């Protein structure tokens, strides 16, 4: 795969960030201790995932740039920005957990929860979003690019928290309110919380590297990006349940979280007087009897099936998308994204 | 005073700074309650302080840029700017009790201790720090000092993180080991934390918005600015003992929250074997016996002598400081903070 093979590459690199990014306690020893922890957060935090949004930097960037201006330079700067959006993606995750109350992440235990860390997790989690920062001033800094990708990052920064901020409010941790579990209100979270920053801020950032920094470009490219990261979360939410651990590598538990999943959206829509009852009497428990109630009313309004009915609809419209607005970029950068999410 | 006259303008500005931010919801509905509850968060944590960050960018730019280009719409970016300072401080306080589980700021409940509120605060503290960037871009976009801004407001935050992890790294909640409170790790925190976006952040805006980019015109303020700031804190520390609540408006808590403040510092080098353990058993402590036992023993070691001793070997520094690094900005720019921060 142009993921596998890349990622090697891409993982190798990261020592390099690190030691790019604490060696300014090089002349200045009196933060070194400070430079210290940083490291340590960057290596608990940043590694460990599968690397799907930095990778998706490189792999673009490799598409959208001529064989020969690929030169050492250039391959350099695309696996700093990719891994800018690993940063940012840790800086997300370390706050979410700790927002939550989570206890585990990446099957370890979640880094505000590591002995002598606690409510600092909140410092760490800024840092690593000011690394990103740092890491675009000394690799991309006279780059006639620079400026994008500093406001691309920061706008992907403000689109995430107002996307968290609605999911926040959606689902408050002690009001298990499904009447604020419409459609809309999950394809708003969706858009802003995780579509913005996962598919469409590696694409765009490797557009502008590439020299693709048109106004039209970007929009046609979004089109197409946020589209994919809808049915990629409506996928997730419905592998949470109906996905095998074995396959998936990790066991379900929006029902028990309370999650505003796309499952309990349209079980929302599909559902009589007498079973929006006996939903509204088991989501968010931690009973498994509870749960196991929940997805035994799923299957009785036969969700699995809308959701196959909806991934074939999903496939024809994206393809339809990048028929439309591919162009000027090559269908190719696309539809190697829609072959990973799709199935 | 300076202040005083403009401090009018500068909070009626705000309700613009609010009215544009919460206006991107006119062409996403979708995004409304999150914008409502930007809004709430804004106008929670972003007044009620003083201002002087923000104010001093003002003033700065008043004196650094000739009063016939200072049209409406420079001092309304001037304002903007100013603005900026203040939502950084925000971001800093919101984040900062949650760490250190205050119970209220500027006298009121803090945000996060707000029912309803809690942990979220770390999302909303995340926004605060989102809206800086969004302000910039709308009033600064087409400026030549657009970039120069950006890359201000975020180092100055890269810098205060770096200070707030040093500081927790100094005094982790559950480790009383005085040990660690030196006076070389008390001024590195005060430079990194505090110096550099209370006072160097607000005169180099004011700069950069005047046309003063020079990166040796930039060294030379910081080495003044970075001065001022270590007294501002070490003034701080001393009044929050031996300062007058009726006065200062707030009671001193430094003693019983186990703070590495500048008094704790130098009654650890001015301390004998058997006045050490005094120290080390009576500080971090919520029994007024105890902290009135800290208070005796400074006295007893003289430190408000020491303190006057140290703001006269300051102010003749800084004096000199300002005489040598001032040009070719007018000196009434660093004299006008002097006097604001010495008595
Ligand atoms: C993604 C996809 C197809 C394209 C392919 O061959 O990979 S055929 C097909 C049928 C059902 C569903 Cl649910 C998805 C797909
Ligand atoms: C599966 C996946 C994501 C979800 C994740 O890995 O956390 S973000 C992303 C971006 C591009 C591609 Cl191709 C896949 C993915
Ligand atoms: C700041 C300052 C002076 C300058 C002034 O007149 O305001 S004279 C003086 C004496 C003692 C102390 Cl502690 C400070 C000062
Ligand atoms: C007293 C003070 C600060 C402390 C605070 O108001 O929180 S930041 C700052 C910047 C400039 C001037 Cl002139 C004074 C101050």
């Amino acid at each position: 795969d142009v993921y596998a093979q890349e990622k090697q590459d891409f993982v190798q690199h990261f020592s390099q960030i690190v030691r790019v990014l604490t060696e300014d306690e090089m002349g200045h020893p009196e933060i070194g201790d400070a430079i210290a922890r940083l490291k340590e957060v960057l290596e608990y935090n940043a590694i460990g995932g599968k690397y799907n949004r930095g990778l998706t930097v490189v792999v673009a960037f490799r598409e959208l740039v001529e064989p020969r201006k690929q030169d050492a330079d250039s391959l350099q700067r695309a696996w700093t920005v990719g891994w800018c959006v690993e940063l940012l993606q840790a800086f997300f995750l370390v706050a979410d957990d700790i927002m939550d109350s989570s206890l585990t992440r990446r099957g370890q235990i979640c880094w505000y929860q590591k002995p002598g860390v606690g409510l600092d997790a909140i410092n760490d989690a800024n840092l690593l979003e000011a690394c990103i920062y740092r890491l675009l001033k000394l690799y991309c800094r006279e780059q006639p690019y620079y400026l994008n990708l500093i406001e691309l990052f920061l706008q992907s920064s403000y689109q995430t928290e107002i996307g968290q901020t609605l999911d926040l409010l959606t689902a408050p941790q002690g009001n298990v309110d499904l009447v604020r579990f419409t459609e809309k209100r999950y394809k708003s979270i969706v858009k802003y919380k995780t579509a913005f920053y996962s598919f469409y801020l590696p694409i765009a950032a490797a557009m502008y590297m590439a020299g693709i920094d048109g106004e039209k470009e970007h929009a046609n490219a979004k089109k197409i990006l946020l589209e994919m990261g809808e049915f990629f979360q409506i996928q997730d939410d419905y592998l949470d349940l109906f996905g095998d651990p074995s396959v998936t590598g990790k066991i379900g538990t929006d029902i028990q979280d309370n999650k505003c999943s796309w499952l309990v959206v349209q079980c929302l829509q599909r559902a009589t007087p007498e079973q929006y009852q006996i939903l509204k009497e088991n989501y968010g428990q931690k009973e498994a009897e509870k749960v196991a109630r929940v997805k035994a009313l799923y299957e009785e309004l036969d969700l699995p099936a809308v959701f196959l009915q909806y991934e074939e609809d999903s496939y024809s419209h994206i393809m339809a998308l990048i028929e439309q607005y591919a162009a000027p970029l090559p269908p190719a950068v696309f539809l190697g994204l829609a072959r990973k999410i799709y199935k």
